[PDB]
């Protein structure tokens, strides 16, 4: 109850500020994209997609860097993990990959409604376009890593059957680069992380 959850956030504070850092800057890159979008006089539709859109390249440089296993288990090691519980690093995994999937139905309803708004037929917005095939494509590897995810099937029998849909990550990523062709860049933030991995596990090596 109530007195519990005063001393959690006494013990948790540091932790909490940095998902509260985390929401923030997901308002701050959703809003943005909103704004610019609606100074283009792009309807309802497209500002809510484009929000997404913005908030999907920011997670998407975040998913893979708490999965940097040994860079996880070094930064456990230091100081760091007296402030921020580093353990946790599956958890943030599990968190950003919910709001990724979340974010992802509604870029994808909204692209669906602002089809419906364009004088070209749905079909030919969804299937004739690059946009349209590579973001059905990478909606379907989304799905099916994020259904097999889910704790019941992770955890309940069918890991074999999670772990190798999840071996899509690498398919993710190819088309989230195919698909968001303009900004690239989101990428850096992993790149830098697997070298620093990189690095790391040559040290450790022999
Ligand atoms: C059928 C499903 C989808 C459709 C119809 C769709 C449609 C679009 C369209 C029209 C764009 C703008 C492309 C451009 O400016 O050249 C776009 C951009 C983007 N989409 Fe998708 N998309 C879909 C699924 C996804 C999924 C599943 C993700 C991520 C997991 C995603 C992430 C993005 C990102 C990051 C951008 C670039 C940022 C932006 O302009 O919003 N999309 N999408
Ligand atoms: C686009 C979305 C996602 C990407 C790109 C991604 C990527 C990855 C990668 C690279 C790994 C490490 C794989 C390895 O051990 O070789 C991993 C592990 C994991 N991911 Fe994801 N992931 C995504 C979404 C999710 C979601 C939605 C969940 C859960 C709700 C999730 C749960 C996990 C878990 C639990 C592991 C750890 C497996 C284990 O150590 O037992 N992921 N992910
Ligand atoms: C730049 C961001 C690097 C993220 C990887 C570091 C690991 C994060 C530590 C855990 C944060 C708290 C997660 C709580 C989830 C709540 C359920
Ligand atoms: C460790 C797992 C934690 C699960 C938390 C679930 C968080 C889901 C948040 C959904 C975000 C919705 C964004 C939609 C934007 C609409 C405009
Ligand atoms: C403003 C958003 C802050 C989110 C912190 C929630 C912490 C829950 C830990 C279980
Ligand atoms: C979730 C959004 C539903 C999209 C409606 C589009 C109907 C297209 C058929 C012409
Ligand atoms: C009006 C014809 C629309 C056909 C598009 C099929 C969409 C598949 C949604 C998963």
């Amino acid at each position: 109850g109530s007195a519990y959850i005063k001393y959690y956030i006494e013990n948790n504070w540091v932790k909490i500020a940095f998902l509260a850092l985390y929401v923030f800057v997901n308002m701050f890159f959703f809003m943005s994209a909103v704004e610019k979008y609606e100074s283009q006089g792009a309807n309802l539709y497209v500002q809510i997609a484009r929000g997404c859109g913005a908030t999907l390249n920011l997670n998407g440089a975040l998913i893979l860097i708490p999965m940097l296993r040994h860079f996880m288990t070094w930064l456990r090691k230091t100081t760091i993990n007296n402030y921020i519980p580093i353990d946790e690093s599956i958890e943030f995994h599990k968190l950003v990959g919910q709001v990724m999937f979340a974010l992802a139905i509604v870029h994808t309803g909204a692209h669906f409604l602002n089809y419906t708004t364009l004088p070209i037929p749905f079909a030919q917005s969804l299937f004739g376009t690059k946009a349209g095939i590579s973001g059905f494509l990478l909606l379907l590897v989304f799905i099916i890593m994020w259904v097999t995810a889910q704790a019941p099937i992770r955890k309940g029998g069918k890991f074999a059957l999670f772990y190798i849909a999840h071996m899509g990550y690498v398919l993710w990523f190819a088309l989230a680069l195919i698909h968001g062709p303009v900004f690239w860049q989101w990428v850096l933030l992993p790149v830098v992380g697997f070298i620093i991995e990189l690095v790391i596990r040559w040290k450790a090596a022999e």
